[PDB]
């Protein structure tokens, strides 16, 4: 008997990169596969063939009994054939063309995969497609619980937490990317208002995450207590101080989900007691979500 496995290869934001983690670690819990984390490529990182997940968290080998591959080893070992899905006993010559098309549709077969009852054939499932919603909420949890920031990570958000979440009802607002941008200013203001009319045990603070300097003026001048995380090397910073703004996004006492859409804040969903968020079967209005 031979060792098979699952890689999880996501390069993209860290809530995408960890829910489609999640959803490889439940098909390599389920088919008695070792999982690989394949972060090469990275988004956050310079160097192409480095795999970025040490560079956030600590060393990990293994996830609720499920053995795990985290490091640099992706570089040295052979991952045995047959692949799945099937483009990936490709010649190597022919996967250089990778088009959104053929990435959406191993989506959709690791996915009939994901809930067929046979086991796959192939000795190594290659996930490189966005895997999001394709899991268990318990699957997800547990990538939460089971991995570990790097600890100078978590020293910042140790300060942070002390610094302005320690004795306070926090509302968290992540904001992502004329009338448009008016408009974007307006709801999130309207999100703002309904999220401090609600009542908090502590005096309430706004913790705003956002790209945008513009926004992060605008929202500081219009509500008081209004406060954000200040500030090759620049990669690693921008993807220290995105874990930093998701994971304190979780512990706050709302969340505010500029749009619901979005990985970043699916952590704060998942912890959160409530979240608001502009309905998106209902445009315009906003909706409040008591957790579960």
């Amino acid at each position: 008997t031979k060792e098979r496995f699952v890689i999880s290869r996501r390069r993209t934001g860290f809530g995408d990169c960890l829910w489609s983690l999640a959803s490889a670690w439940s098909y390599a819990q389920r088919t008695g596969r070792t999982l690989v984390i394949d972060w090469r490529g990275s988004c956050y990182v310079e160097q192409p063939f480095s795999n970025a997940f040490p560079a956030f968290f600590e060393p990990v080998e293994d996830i609720a009994g499920v053995p795990v591959i985290c490091d640099d080893r992706v570089n040295q070992l052979s991952f045995p054939g047959p692949f799945f899905p099937r483009w990936w006993n490709r010649p190597s010559i022919d996967c250089i063309n990778r088009p959104d098309e053929q990435i959406f549709r191993e989506r959709d077969e690791l996915t009939e995969l994901f809930q067929a009852r046979e086991d796959s054939e192939a000795n190594t499932i290659v996930c490189d497609a966005c895997l999001m919603w394709r899991c268990s909420e318990e699957a997800e949890r547990l990538i939460f619980r089971n991995i570990k920031l790097r600890s100078e990570i978590r020293a910042r958000i140790d300060a942070l937490y002390e610094e302005h979440f320690s004795g306070h009802s926090i509302i968290g607002v992540h904001v992502r990317h004329w009338a448009d941008s008016e408009l974007a200013l307006h709801q999130v203001c309207m999100a703002i208002r309904k999220a401090k009319a609600l009542s908090y045990p502590k005096p309430v603070k706004v913790f705003l995450c956002t790209d945008s300097a513009q926004v992060l003026d605008q929202v500081s001048g219009l509500f008081p207590d209004v406060f954000a995380v200040p500030k090759a090397e620049m990669g690693i910073e921008g993807g220290a101080s995105a874990l930093i703004d998701m994971y304190l996004l979780a512990r706050c006492a709302t969340v505010i989900r500029f749009p619901p859409t979005s990985a970043f804040t699916r952590y704060a969903r998942l912890l959160v007691p409530r979240i608001i968020e502009f309905d998106l079967s209902n445009p315009g209005h906003l909706t409040m979500i008591d957790n579960p």
